[PDB]
């Protein structure tokens, strides 16, 4: 006979991407490099995390766990030519300078040379070999030239520099962080055409593409939109090191991208610090807040984030104030986000259609509610999913717990 047999086959998004456009001294540039919290630099960056020349690399991934790296210059490689042989830095930048060649006959075989890579004085590379053919490059060098080697007790390699990066080189790195999937952007820099522009990029992105993201810069109040987030102040570190509001800009990015749906960084201690700077009065402060301004307050030998807002203060009826809290637009821009994922992935505008469509979300809200990220959530009347004989229009109210008013969400779907 025939025995047939069926069984089902079963199948909140993730956050923590931040990204910055640097000038550095060494390194790939104008590739978007990645580095997870925790991962080695020295390789890739040639500078080690704890390095003065990585301090914004080090405090983004205080609280993020990805960071989308972007160099801005690609400076000039120090060389140092000996004899028939010539070494050149890997990448350009000043880093070469600390680069030094070191030519000595081999002890063992008279026949053979030994050549070193020095870094800062240590030696990191090491290949004994018969003449300049029998080189091969290494993580700081190229080897170039032909014939026989010659010695040297110290060849330092020359002419290294960062340069002057173009503005651009900015228009560069947001073509190419627009294609990656990200959360929030720093840019630390002070220059108000820049931050203009980042300002336009946020609101692109968010509300003519639908990629809901966030961009913190420095003193810009100015852009007045909830894309945006304005650091007026900078901190002290337990180590004394003084970070202005420019490079806080890293910090407050890696918290904001890695800060949950549910979490709200009002009142939370910028890690390592132990002061701000600079320090302002009560009225200040309050001045400050309703100008849209994040700014960190000393108090207890911390430096607490006042009130985790964004520029928003140009409140309508369609657009009110809770939009000014970056806890709020962390949920918003996780339907939004969460909604096309799961619609594009796993989704006809007939009644069944609608009737599956409908528990999907509803199942998403629930969850959201479960994890204190919205509240009085009911299902059986705050979503509602109706039918363009292709278009299904979902409407659904969402409470966040940060604010005491419910917000309108308008979804539309076209097939």
């Amino acid at each position: 006979g025939v025995y047939i047999n069926f069984k089902s086959e079963p199948q909140l998004g993730e956050r923590g991407i931040v990204s910055m456009p640097l000038i550095l001294s060494w390194g790939e540039p104008g590739k978007m490099i990645t580095i997870e919290a925790g991962d080695d630099v020295f390789p890739k960056l040639g500078y080690s995390i704890m390095d003065a020349q990585l301090r914004l690399i080090n405090e983004a991934l205080k609280r993020a766990k990805t960071l989308l790296l972007y160099r801005l210059n690609a400076g000039t490689k120090a060389a140092v030519t000996v004899g028939n042989l010539t070494v050149t830095a890997k990448w350009g930048g000043a880093r070469g300078n600390d680069i030094t060649l070191v030519i000595q006959e081999n002890i063992d075989d008279e026949t053979k040379f030994d050549v070193s890579t020095l870094v800062d004085g240590a030696e990191l590379d090491k290949q004994t070999v018969s003449d300049i053919a029998g080189l091969a490059a290494n993580d700081w060098v190229i080897f170039s030239g032909t014939g026989a080697l010659t010695e040297t007790a110290g060849a330092p390699l020359i002419n290294g520099s960062d340069g002057a990066v173009t503005n651009q080189a900015y228009i560069d790195y947001l073509a190419a962080v627009e294609i990656f999937d990200f959360n929030t952007i720093a840019l630390p820099s002070t220059d108000d055409a820049l931050k203009a522009t980042f300002t336009a990029f946020a609101k692109r992105l968010r509300d003519d593409e639908g990629k809901k993201i966030q961009v913190v810069l420095e003193n810009y109040p100015a852009a007045d939109y909830e894309g945006v987030i304005s650091v007026k102040n900078g901190v002290v570190l337990a180590d004394g090191t003084i970070l202005t509001a420019a490079q806080a800009t890293a910090w407050v990015a890696g918290a904001t991208a890695g800060a949950r749906v549910n979490e709200s960084l009002t009142y939370q201690g910028y890690d390592e610090a132990v002061d701000v700077a600079p320090r302002y009065t009560n009225a200040q402060i309050i001045a400050a807040l309703q100008a849209g301004e994040f700014l960190f307050t000393a108090s207890d030998n911390q430096a607490l984030v006042e009130q985790d807002i964004n520029t928003l203060t140009s409140f309508t009826a369609d657009k009110g104030k809770q939009f000014a809290k970056n806890r709020v637009i962390r949920v918003l821009d996780g339907i939004n986000n969460d909604f096309v994922r799961i619609f594009s992935k796993f989704y006809s505008n007939n009644a069944d259609g609608r009737n599956l469509l409908k528990s999907e979300c509803i199942n998403y809200m629930n969850t959201l509610q479960d994890i204190d990220a919205i509240k009085n959530f009911d299902g059986q009347t705050d979503l509602t999913v109706q039918s363009d004989v292709d278009a299904v229009y979902i409407e659904a109210y969402a409470w966040p717990v940060d604010s005491i008013e419910k917000i309108y969400v308008r979804v539309r779907i076209k097939l």
